[PDB]
């Protein structure tokens, strides 16, 4: 499973890229809105200068015509820009139009397999099921990844799954075992993944033995 | 799984096509008869003008020779016309005869795997098992999809499954997971598939954060 | 699984009772509201005169103190009145208070196992998971029945499960297999459960052979 | 699984009873066409003896059932799976009369019948098999429902066509299987039983 | 799974062929002997005139040398003649000799997987396990199909399985699901496979709705 | 699973009984013929073994089988009458059961036969593992089927796994729920053996002895 | 599964108790240390005045003899006091000593099944496996619940499992399904368990229909 | 699963008992041999401290002599359990001792056939050897699963002692698979108490408590 | 599953190689405790991967050490500990075409990070996990499933092998390689029925 970082903070992105592990970035309106005094499109230019993989940027309008125009504009920023579109009927129309223009798309706010399959059949490059948000209301988000992977595999769809709303390390292992192509997560989750107490003990012992 | 719309209403078909999601259409004698003031063959011309994928049109006669002549007539309307034939002995004769002339066929009113295998071995391009009608008399329609998929896979048949008599969103996910190539459904079902309360809530939150 | 009828219509209730199959009744504010010229309390009197089993009547206030007073008033009507309480924090308060007074409760609008368990632990006599409403937003309602039955069995809870939002005959067979104690359904579903085409054919053949 | 015999032919019933295996009998309007007979049968057989009503109207079914019940304690009234049938089953049950609901082809019907008070339910294996639905799977469903819910309703596997139905019905938990006498005799046979008897006798005789 | 008809009756064979479903024919000495006043070799000539697929014709001698001569004689009748050999030691010798000549063989009277594998390893084009005859002596005939499929798949054998002694529709679906390449059955079974009460009802409702 | 010894040899039976492991004995016409009077042999055996001792009738006619079984039953109270799986055998079993005489229905090769025998009143049914194995049908699976049937339906009928050829039949019969396994003495002795047992005895002894 | 609240905050505990769902309380040294200006023992008196169920209070010393003395003192405060003992060798000695004196114990900081079994065999009333902390270092905490339940059931142990380090709603349903006797969780998690968007929507619709 | 300690060492047995966890003791001829004290005197000391089953092994391989040795051992204390090797003479000794009301533990068991024979001779315990099977490429834990299934299905009250326990993984698996008892060295018992998050948890608790 | 010998003892390595079975060698700083001369000797004898561990914990220094190690022979594989700096080093070394083996891996999250940094090999520790009550063999199963599903060419080295049961299970679960002491390798050859069979064959053959 590939690692994307789920943030609009440029320093966090640089740190993740420097780890040697970074395949992509996801931003959303809330993540962008929490960053102080910088232009959205200028920020995207900075991110795409650093990260060569997919960089998701979300449209603001809810109207298909306006989403399509926003998407064409976003796509001009850099070749690796992916246009994030919400799961709505108008969103499906925008995904189809953008796909016809050769512009990559990522349909977000996906909470079930029916939504994922619609998005895939509209032409989506990526679909983004939300794990944590489902978990919190008593439905297993990880089970959605399994469903979507089984559907895409059986039917020969090239659509790629981004596991989103990742809260903790248990989501990461399970998303990978269940076949999510990509997991997008906060920087703090990425750092948690490096750690184990026996790694800490092993390093100390190796070095103690080495140094007389 | 591909989305077909199960209707003869032209307005509904145009709406479905505008979603960017439509791979085909199925009509049947009941669906056609409920529409007012237009010729069956003229309606088919309008539909095939809009939809590039398979469009099913059902024969009226129960006699093989008449079914074949009806099918040859229907095939002249457009290249994407698929001839719907009922699962009977005469039907199997019609399917073989039409297949010998290069005409695509969809065998309908299938309720078990023996019927589906017969239709496939007669040359059927598609088979249409009925989910809801089976569910209502206490047999699991979705289990039929599983049986036919396994038979076609093991034996190397290129026959395509159209899950028909789709009544609700739970039929759609399950049919896709079980390997139905196509699902044909009312427009109302298609619109239902786009919706989830957390999608609504997510849009609202993204927009509130974006706007100061 | 026991059969409850999910209606406030007295004629429907009398008909279901006359089948010889009826173990109880569920009403709710929507079902009561659609019924014409009769008092809620008068209607409950008539229903409890006909049906000896549990009869659910729902409170209207969302404040615990007021719910408790409504529940006390409802309980005076007949010994088989069960007080229906919506799944909220105030609802749990009301369930505990009413349980302490010896009054039976039915916690409604349950959509996950976390809610079902909280309700069970507040003292609920019944819990009512909603099958159809879950199915429609792409989560399997029947799987919730399985979760709740497993929890109640493993932990020795006497809480009873009412499978609600039953839409069709496939919900009935599955809820029964999965261990719902009770299924509440519209009268029309109950009638559909009696029917099978080989029953019709068997009756006709037995009579043809018997009559010369 | 108990063995019932599915016939109205008295010679076959006596023959089956003589094997030491017979736990009851089922008749039906088709088997009959080809009250005194019921008296004869219930003198020979101690277990449940099913006799089917003729009317399709609840009130008339109930009267017929009351009359049938006077013949012997082990008379079981066979009622078809209809709405009127359910009414009849409840009335008869309230009078302490045993019932067997027939023409059952799914688990919804079996459950309704059980909840109306039926002593027995009779799912039809072969008739389902022939239209492409697995009759044996219906046994599995009904057994699971009855066990989970603590129902004392008994399953009679009916429309048994062959020995494979018998083993599977038993494995899946049918309380009873009803079958023609022919099927019962076929169950006794195996080529290695024949060969083993011959070899035992050859060795024994020098 | 392919449909073969298991008969030596020429009218039945022509009727089966007319359905559009017929991939081949199996005769055997008992099926041939019940047909009146026509020679065995003349009957085979009539059958192979009608049916283009494999037509099985069984040898009478039990001695390998005589089987091989009978088989060379049968092979001259038509290119689609397949030589039926009983499962015996001398049978295996005959299968190997005929296979070396390029003549197709079908080993019959198979009741276990040891026999099926021996036949396959001698060169047999087809093996014919007998379902019904096993069922009657208390062994599951369908399980033998599962064993032979599993063995042939794992080991890369091109040997084909003909499910024989088919008695009813339940044998057909199960043999197909379990991987029998071919099922050979009586014509009466083939007709039964077309039938379902909801197909009948569906045809009636379509016509009712179509005719005002 | 209980151990029965499947032999008519009195010396073998005494040796099996001395091991501390013997719950019963099965004889049959072939085992008896290979060896003294039959009924005198049965007296000797039932003097040594307190558990069930199976003795097979010779006639194939039910009335005659019943008379033979009544005579056999007088020999000792632990005598069990072995009846072959035929239609007359079922008649014989029901009659003998009504008279309180224990029975063991033999030459069982499928679950339909075993269920018939059980419903006729059989104390024991004897499926034949090895003979089924050799014609390509898994004998052990028959044990699994009969155990499931008897368990689900509350039958007290006991299963004797017969035609046991080797140690592998023994472990599997026990895991699958045969109440009893009847086997030759040579099989019983093979069951005691393992190379790591031999090795462990040597090692325990060497360490104990300085 | 029973609900315990995992906090030393008296206001939070009172609020939880008011829901009608509270079966006990767990405190620990970190949880008590974060509460300002009240003594440990006075706080325990306040808690045990409100809560009738098990209230866990953790010893401070790591020496067995001192743990035993601290436990004896703690148990005098109220009959429902349960002495929390860390999983160490000295801890096991304290557990057995306290068990012999009829004092209830809860062995904490359990991270594997070997520790849980040792604790159980020393006489522990409760064991507390830590879900979240295991999850964070890449080991499935919920699988530990499954192992300990299996061991306790197979071997007839009356030891009770408290699922601890509960982070979110997905831990609660899974711990219940897997057989944890008790879950102890922060107040914020308990309130999240009450909520679902279809519960919200259902309340609105009921009231709309009820009010004309 | 109950904990037994697999040692003849008196100091180790006392330490184990002091943990509050000890349900019994197994000695064997190799374990006793590695200790300057009389064997029967040691058994008295052990059984004075430990109430549960204490296993002591016979030396002779001859049935008659095993029986005489067992009767002598049984007089030492009520909780003495006579350890007998899995052999034909062993089965004879188990049946004879069982008839006298004396407890037995059949040792050197490496398959389910041996375990069943021993159970049917009247054995109180059977001791399958995990580690020794593992080392020759056969899964010792699977033997526990087999023996437990057999005893459960057939209503046998025979108890399983998982022996040749080498490491903590044997302990959790033997317990999951239904071994009534596991016998192990004291070192293994102390290893079972340890986990790095337990260490870290303690440190954090005390850090927060002390300002 | 390929056999590697987990030792820095040159005598043990030559014996293992002489068995006909050896696909590689792992050293580590404990096992090792002139290093580079020994590595030259080992890589002359063994054609397959030979793992040598870096000493520094700082990324820049690990990279320089790795570049130096790589000059010794084509089959040198640089062993790097699972830390943030280690991931940086793995990516740099991978970009230079140098093979890497990430060690001290105890969960599937670590294994996946390592794979995505470019690691040639990842080394999960079986015995060390087993001892703290977590099933080391289940980690092999997880990593194999992740690598297969996602098309990763990363190879698994099952490390901290303690006994023959670890070997069979590691192979069944899909570990590409198992590294173990020579003692364990010789133990794998043995079975009492092999001993008995040889004796019986020879007795029959000699009259």
């Amino acid at each position: 499973m590939l690692f994307f970082v789920d943030t609009a903070n440029i320093d966090e992105i640089r740190e993740a890229n420097e780890l040697g592990i970074l395949a992509g970035v996801t931003t959303n309106p809330s993540l962008v809105a929490k960053e102080a005094n910088v232009s959205f499109h200028d920020r995207l230019r900075e991110i795409t200068d650093v990260v060569k993989g997919s960089v998701s940027a979300e449209v603001i309008s809810l109207k298909a015509e306006e989403m399509i125009e926003e998407g064409k504009e976003l796509a001009k920023i850099a070749p690796n820009i992916t246009v994030k579109i919400p799961m709505t009927s108008d969103g499906l129309k925008a995904v189809r139009a953008l796909t016809d223009l050769g512009i990559k798309t990522n349909v977000t706010l996906i909470f079930n397999a029916n939504q994922a399959l619609l998005a895939a059949r509209a032409g989506a490059t990526y679909v983004s099921p939300f794990l944590g948000r489902l978990d919190d209301i008593g439905h297993n988000g990880l089970d959605l990844i399994s469903e979507v992977k089984q559907i895409f595999d059986i039917h020969g769809l090239d659509t790629q799954i981004i596991a989103a709303s990742i809260r903790h390390p248990q989501h990461v292992t399970e998303a990978a075992l269940r076949g999510a192509h990509i997991g997008t997560m906060p920087l703090k989750v990425i750092h948690a993944l490096t750690k184990h107490p026996l790694t800490d003990k092993g390093i100390e012992q190796f070095l103690a033995d080495w140094n007389k």
